[PDB]
């Protein structure tokens, strides 16, 4: 039992809810919120802008000490950092932004990072404006991730399209 409230069931691991992903991390304080970064952690907007405000930019400030110690991560890496006043730990995923011409193949292998964690509460990877098709981006996380995964989708339009069309 988790503190997890008002989700849809998808599968046997995966749950499904309208929220804002800021609200939900704020509320239930998860051991580990997944971030939509980038390889340089540089949490312009998205869901990686809004999560690094909340932070009141601290989230930024630790990054930019990843990065000048470790360099950029890959396209479908990740790194676990602070969750700061959101969650106990932040796993930065990076999956592929097609407005940059990145290979969606490298969407399964962003969400594998998933399954270290045995409980995340998530975005879906790439979606937004990292210009993969949500849908699409729902079934590599189902077809993926094993570990118990709570998905908040920010759009009530979105996220009734979701559920609708779930196979
Ligand atoms: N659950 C959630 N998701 C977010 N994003 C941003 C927009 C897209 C649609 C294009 C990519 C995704 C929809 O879920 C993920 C945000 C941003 C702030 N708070 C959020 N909360």
């Amino acid at each position: 039992v988790n503190s997890f409230s008002g989700y849809l069931k998808l599968t046997d691991n995966v749950y499904i809810k309208n929220a804002d992903i800021v609200e939900e991390a704020k509320k239930v304080k998860p051991t580990v919120v997944v971030n939509a970064a980038n390889v340089y952690l540089k949490h312009g907007g998205g869901v990686a802008g809004a999560l690094n405000k909340a932070t009141n930019n601290a989230m930024q400030v630790e990054s930019d000490d990843y990065i000048a110690t470790n360099g950029p991560l890959k396209v479908g890496g990740s790194c676990v950092l602070s969750g700061h006043n959101l969650a106990k730990h932040c796993l930065h995923v990076v999956g592929p932004n097609v407005n940059k011409g990145e290979d969606i193949q490298l969407l399964k292998s962003a969400y594998e990072n998933f399954n270290q964690h045995e409980v995340l509460l998530a975005p879906l990877l790439s979606a937004g404006i990292f210009g993969a098709d949500p849908i699409h981006s729902l079934r590599v996380c189902v077809d993926t991730v094993r570990t118990n995964v709570y998905l908040a989708v920010f759009d009530k339009n979105l996220y009734d399209k979701l559920v609708s069309s779930f196979l």
